[PDB]
């Protein structure tokens, strides 16, 4: 129903809109690393998230390093499983080239270009797909102008040769927080968005003001990852600040995916140890984070 109704997504005046020009807000879940917690990514779990939580997007977080794709490329097949499930379930899907320790997206740029060539060749005639080409550029030696923008200007053409207008999300500096610099030096492609990531354990008032600055330059922002935890993915749950961010995102038409769908013993994990990898979770099988996130999506 979601993808049939909204169809082709695009950016209009810095906003994500559907094929009839109406603003649309995506809200869903990210997997954790597919090399570690891939069992939670399947048609049945995604159907349960769609039906019971109300998700309309799913993010497939394919780590490149940390035992991910570069080390063992078999994980690309799990991305394919996820995309196919989203197509079957009529929801949107984010294909995330999930850089992190490999902090400069240029490190694996050749591999990224080949990967996105393949993905866009396979799926480029479906409206479900959103390409996230570099999760979290980070480090003082990785800047928008010198590293990230030129990387994007190599990878985007590869995608566009197969898929001329599905959305592409481009990571920003400082673990996808530096939307200010991106917004002042935007990419040419009209269907690009810049990633912004937050963790509720960080006091967020200036970060919200920076997102507003970026929006005011006409840049579109996708909150492609956020957590209820501290920035590590752990360290307690911060639901008061998470709610402030939720309300902020609603007011600003910002789409989002929550980190993450796993049973790992960390505060950001949505599931308890014991949760069935194919869905059907009772309230006792959701963590405090998962309970909150599910409520936010159901409310929406
Ligand atoms: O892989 C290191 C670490 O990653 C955390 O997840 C991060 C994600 O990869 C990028 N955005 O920030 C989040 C939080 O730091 C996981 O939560 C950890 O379990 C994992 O060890």
């Amino acid at each position: 129903s979601v993808v049939e109704e909204h169809g082709q997504l695009s950016i209009s005046n810095g906003e994500l809109v559907n094929e009839r020009g109406e603003q649309v807000q995506l809200k869903g879940m990210s997997s954790h690393g597919l090399q570690w917690y891939g069992q939670f990514v399947n048609y049945e779990s995604m159907k349960w998230l769609r039906d019971d939580w109300g998700i309309n997007v799913f993010r497939a977080a394919m780590y490149t390093s940390s035992g991910g794709y570069i080390d063992d490329p078999s994980v690309k097949e799990k991305v394919k499983e996820a995309v196919e499930a989203a197509i079957d379930l009529d929801i949107y899907v984010i294909i995330d080239w999930h850089i992190l320790s490999d902090n400069d997206p240029n490190i694996y740029k050749e591999e990224a270009k080949d990967f996105f060539d393949e993905m866009s060749e396979l799926y480029g005639d479906y409206p479900n797909v959103i390409y996230e080409i570099a999760n979290e550029p980070n480090g003082s030696d990785v800047t928008w102008g010198n590293q990230i923008k030129p990387y994007a200007e190599e990878v985007i053409p590869i995608i566009r040769n197969n898929d001329p207008n599905n959305i592409i999300i481009v990571g920003t500096g400082t673990w996808s927080q530096d939307v200010h610099h991106a917004a002042d030096n935007q990419l040419a492609d009209p269907n690009v968005m810049y990633a912004f990531h937050f963790y509720a354990g960080t006091h967020g008032q200036n970060l919200r003001d920076q997102v507003d600055y970026a929006l005011d330059q006409g840049a579109a922002i996708f909150v492609s990852e956020w957590g209820t935890s501290a920035a590590t993915g752990d360290g307690g749950v911060f639901l008061d600040e998470a709610q402030v961010w939720i309300d902020f995102m609603d007011e600003r038409n910002l789409s989002w995916a929550n980190w993450s769908l796993t049973h790992k013993d960390e505060s950001s994990a949505a599931l308890m140890p014991g949760a069935n990898p194919t869905g059907g979770w009772t309230e006792a099988e959701l963590s405090p984070s998962g309970t909150f996130v599910r409520e936010k999506i159901r409310e929406s």
